[PDB]
């Protein structure tokens, strides 16, 4: 597996163009694993086109200058209201793998989410973070003791929150991966105890993780870890009520980048109903489709506290390693700064109160 | 000479849409387009497909679900999954084993075979393929009353446990591909010569002046439950039940009949609300994915019926190819059940759907 | 101007395909004059896509067989609920011009509408009609005596209604014709007196038409008057108050005001306002039997056919044009059977399914 | 900074304004052409500006007793030949060698108002020569220094400005991908704002960056008080800003999204107009811009609450193709296009336009 190895900053004009650029340096199978989604990818398109449903207003004479992008979540002060989404197997994108992404995220000044399906060990990632804050995303074992062990190792590494990804009890129908017969070209050291991953398909990896996740799992992870728990993959408001009742300390609105259930809504369309149900009882992280500063703003305006970034950071990693990934984070901060100035937002809380224009015509207008 | 493919093999289905173009490589041009095509410029066939994006499924989490059960029961038949085979004539356009091949797939899978009155096979040939599997017979009514009595008696003696009255084909749809290819039927219809006849003249020999009395007459004569097939307007569901139907079969004939009509799935909720659980509902016209099976049940259907994708599987692999399509739908549905929080088929019928007012382009 | 000249029936699978086929035989300028519309033709596309806003239901066990397409309008018995729209310069499509269309229309058994801008004389058209019914479409002159004279000649020819086309007081912005520098290759003998049109552009007649003109035409001719080009219901009220005997809903095939609605979308509001006081003719975008049915279900009494008939005339002279009329009758017969309509009055009562998603569904 | 704008002067036959874009691309240098034509992001909001016109459709009306429609109107005491004015646009020398004096001559001779951008590549004296006494409004991009604003406003008023336009939607630049990809810089100076920067060799983000970011309602008040001229506030898309501007002493509201050159993933400008017009409630005049390309658009804007529209890109493309005569051709095209529309809609005069029923099209562009 010939992963890219260039380390360089990149001049990001927009994040969309990074996809085709990365396609020229990432091996075909791996690239399509990263870029692809379920079915014919209509719901991935829906994640993107959802942003045109609610439109931002420019606002004038707002007495605003030098907008402050910084915010705080679960005690962590971060440079902008976005974090790194949990993504396994960064080694598909770049030889420096999760340690590269970790270096970008910590240097930038936000929170790194570590996937249980990382191709790097806790020690390797921690070397890249150099003290930076991190949250750990568990894919649950069937065996309780193994979940206890993974959680203890995560916390001992320094995790300050646990993310339970519950929308992948089985694999999505990822036609690119089926057609390419994709299999991992390396191991997953954190979950190996219950599988190695090298040569396995993702459907069999998700297959070893727990299918019968219930609200008791949320309660049990919360009690065992003593850390705030996010429940990730929520698209229906009832699950936010369920998660909060079961002791969750945050809601993570996501459709897994459209890699899971097909013929489902664009994730952004689901956010307002979820935020209304949550009603600020706990923090909300939003993901699945964020590509612009305007998207960050619209998410916050619609009830998110922060967003999580995925594919664009991974494409940045492919093209330039840690410096490429950092270039993408920096882009988002600068992009957001512009949008804050033009929308009349002095600070992150102002973003959360913006009026949005309803566009009933959709993408073709 | 019509020379259909004859190879029997399993196929690895990634999705059923790709089966269309794959099947086009092995089926004679004329026959293929007869199967694939629809009325006018096929806008309503596209509508059947795009309607699925009007109501979107939610993923649901921590639902305490594992190993979802796809089994269900309809009019006392226990079936492996909530889909049956739609009645389609002339399977011989797809594969040399014709309706017997589809029958074997359906029977071995474990669902119900619907036999078209316009099958290219006899009841005896189809029965060999079914090897005892359940079957329903779909009638295209004759003008002559005794002929209807005779066909129904033969169907029932063959083992039919329900009758399907297809009433949306009193004349043929405007099927441009068949006109432009100058296609005509290459073999007979022995249950009802058909060979060398256009479909429009075939439908011409059947009864045009179908009335509610016909539903009453078929039910009384056969002593079997009768489904009325082709329904798109809720008043017809009411009429059919009042006339003695034991089931409603929501369909636009795969968009092969009236043009510039709705996508079938968009018609389902108003029909199910009108039926008000009085009789079972079968839904068809455009089902291609497990997501579609789930959305139809969530919208008031009890089962769906499959058509073109199974024929395309038959073309590619005979009974084994058709079986592969049925298996694909069962596994596809299983995934969807797991991700939506559905442990069983009754759970599918209760799912919330997300309304998408933006339609296909979003 | 090398117009098509051959005469033969044609196979019509659908009318949309006639446009491309006609383009291969009609001279470029004249073809594009017939086919084109204002601006970038968005409103011509809207005329077409409007049919997907309201969708037909198949209906079952309706006790229907051998549907009857026939109807009557102002006492004329016609074979199907469609007439020929008034279109000038049929010579652009075929050497036999309006006499060819007239033969098709009379042989079929409907009403011929004669444009004041016809390339043929009344006598030439009359020999094609062989006694068949005709209505005369006037484009008003500024001079009152010229209007009197034209109406007298039309009535003398046998017109049994007058159609006042009032949506062309100035020309639409027809980019194809501007880009092609289109000019008529022949004269317009009926309106000669006030212009010869050979060498003239269409944009080069009365602009200040008022309701009084409707009154004066009705009073002078003693014939029923249709007011043609209506898209707003207030104009239906105005026209009926002014003595009109019919309302002709139309946007001139999208050749007039640009960035306006598709004609079918305007029909229900106009039919509501008319409230059955007078008959309604609908045009602009009819291409299928389904469209005929939908127009009737939405308040029209008949529709008028235009471009597809002209494309048929290009392809086959009167027999070509006849094939198109026959196509529409057969197409409607299928639709009637499948929708549960025994007769034309049943079409007028059909439920339609609302499609809020539009063309891409 | 090599830059070779076209120089030929000729009338042009305008069939429609859309076609002028491709035609101008043949003769305007690449960077400057794409600076004029382009917009933010992937230009979805520029497309929205254009497709918004299909949301509300015109009715033809019959037997209206209308002939020879009169396009003349009046705004803040200026009698103009048609209900459109020239939008403020800097650096006209990117389009044609004759620069802002070329456009000024066309606008003046046609008989409407010239809006002069603070970022003009021409001095007041050079523009005034082109105007030959014609009416002018001055568009300020504010300095941070109060005295420099007073000086600019004084010079503008001395030159003959009869209104001041505060463009407040560009406190920082939009994300203009074409200009980033092309590394666009201005090839000449901006004499009116040089005092706070020159612009030659500078990127627009750094010129906007020198202008005032922290614009507040007090700036509107101070401009109005200092100049003693009516002040428009330009770039409004949200009705609250119309309330704000009037409360602060504005004499007019200029609805605009800057040609989609500023905030991305925002509504098409025409879609915002009715809510603004409802809030304004005829307290002050409304200028509308961003996407006007046809007489139908002028009509629809007036029917939806605007008093006049402002023209931008199509006039610059005309300038590129023919200098002042090319620009004149574009203005004339608009007057004739509007006249046709007025005849067919039953509109005898500009006030009738403002009263037109519109057909609501909930299907949008694809219908
Ligand atoms: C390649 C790749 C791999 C993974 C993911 C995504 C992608 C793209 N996602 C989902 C991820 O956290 C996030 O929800 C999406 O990346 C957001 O969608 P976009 O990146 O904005 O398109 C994911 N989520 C998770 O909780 N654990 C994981 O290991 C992975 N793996
Ligand atoms: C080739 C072919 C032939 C037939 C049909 C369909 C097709 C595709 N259909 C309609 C069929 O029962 C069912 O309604 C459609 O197949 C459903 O549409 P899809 O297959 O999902 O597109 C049909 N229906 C019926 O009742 N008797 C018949 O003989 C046939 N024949
Ligand atoms: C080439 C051409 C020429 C004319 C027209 C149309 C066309 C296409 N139309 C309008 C005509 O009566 C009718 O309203 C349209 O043809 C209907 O649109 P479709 O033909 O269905 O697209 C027209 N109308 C009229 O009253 N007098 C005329 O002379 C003409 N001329
Ligand atoms: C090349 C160019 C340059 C500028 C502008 C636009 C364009 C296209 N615009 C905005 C302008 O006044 C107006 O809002 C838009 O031109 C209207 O959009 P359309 O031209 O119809 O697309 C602008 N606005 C302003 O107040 N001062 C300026 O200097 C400029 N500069």
């Amino acid at each position: 597996y010939n992963a890219p190895s260039e380390i360089k900053y990149i001049d990001v004009v927009n994040t969309y163009d990074l996809e085709e650029e990365a396609s020229k340096v990432v091996p075909h199978g791996g690239f399509n694993y990263i870029a692809g989604a379920s079915g014919d990818e209509w719901t991935k398109r829906a994640n993107d086109r959802a942003w045109k449903h609610k439109l931002l207003y420019p606002r004038l004479a707002q007495d605003v200058e030098a907008p402050d992008t910084s915010t705080e979540i679960l005690g962590h002060k971060i440079k902008a209201p976005f974090i790194m989404a949990p993504i396994g197997a960064h080694g598909l994108a770049h030889a420096t793998k999760e340690a590269g992404t970790a270096r970008a995220v910590s240097e930038f000044g936000t929170i790194m989410s570590i996937s249980a399906y990382s191709g790097a060990t806790f020690e390797e990632i921690s070397e890249g973070l150099n003290g930076g804050p991190r949250w750990f995303q568990i894919y649950m074992a069937k065996d309780d003791q193994q979940n206890r062990d993974i959680l203890d190792e995560a916390k001992g590494d320094g995790a300050t929150a646990i993310i339970l990804t519950a929308d992948s009890t089985v694999s999505g129908n990822r036609d690119r991966d089926v057609k390419n017969k994709f299999v991992y070209p390396f191991g997953m050291p954190i979950v190996q105890r219950y599988l190695t991953a090298e040569g396995m398909s993702l459907n069999n990896i998700y297959g070893a993780s727990k299918q019968k996740i219930s609200p008791r799992d949320i309660e049990e992870i919360a009690a065992h870890s003593g850390l705030p728990v996010f429940v990730k993959g929520i698209q229906h408001p009832e699950d936010a009520d369920m998660a909060i009742k079961a002791g969750a300390s945050g809601i993570w609105v996501s459709n897994h980048g459209a890699r899971q259930l097909y013929e489902a809504p664009g994730s952004f369309d689901t956010l307002p109903a979820i935020a209304e149900r949550v009603n600020k009882r706990v923090p909300i992280v939003f993901d699945s489709g964020v590509r612009r500063g305007e998207h960050v703003a619209k998410a916050l305006a619609s009830g998110a506290d922060v967003v999580a970034l995925g594919r664009p950071v991974l494409f940045g990693l492919a093209l330039g390693g840690w410096q490429g990934a950092y270039s993408v984070l920096d882009y988002f901060q600068k992009d957001l700064t512009r949008v804050m100035q033009l929308t009349g937002s002095q600070n992150v809380e102002d973003l959360k109160g913006l009026d949005l224009f309803d566009n009933p015509y959709g993408y073709e207008y």
